[PDB]
């Protein structure tokens, strides 16, 4: 059983790295919270932009907040074939408090280098009593 929801802002990227012959790169986020089974979320694609800014918001039910984390991965769309990774991090639920407006700026990496850019991110955590 769900014992609260997160709400997660993608607020910006910045710093991306050129992944397109031109325009730079066409970014967008994967939003997935571990331990679960949901399809995962993805921001709107910002097409030829290497400092895109979303502001989009997304909630996940959380099962349990000191094991649950949060992956995001920055992909650039294709317009052929599938999009291709730009990097990714994690975000561990046990670093936030309930009813508090907390930011975020999370490195990109190959896996959990080349800079590849930073992803800020803001959490909300709200549980039920
Ligand atoms: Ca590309
Ligand atoms: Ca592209
Ligand atoms: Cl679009
Ligand atoms: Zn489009």
């Amino acid at each position: 059983r769900p014992v609260g929801i997160v709400h997660v802002k993608v607020v910006r990227a910045v710093g991306l790295r050129k992944k397109d012959l031109m325009g730079g790169a066409d970014p967008f986020v994967k939003i997935k919270l571990s331990e679960d089974k949901i399809p995962s979320k993805k921001t709107t694609v910002k097409h030829k932009n290497l400092n895109p800014e979303w502001n989009e918001e997304f909630k996940f039910s959380v099962r349990d907040p000191q094991t649950q984390v949060l992956e995001f991965s920055v992909y650039d769309w294709e317009q052929v074939g599938n999009p291709e990774k730009m990097g990714m991090n994690v975000l561990a639920l046990k670093e936030m408090v309930p009813d508090e407006h907390k930011a975020f700026t999370l490195e990109l990496r190959k896996t959990l280098d080349k800079y590849r850019g930073k992803l800020e991110v803001e959490l909300l955590y709200k549980p039920f009593t």
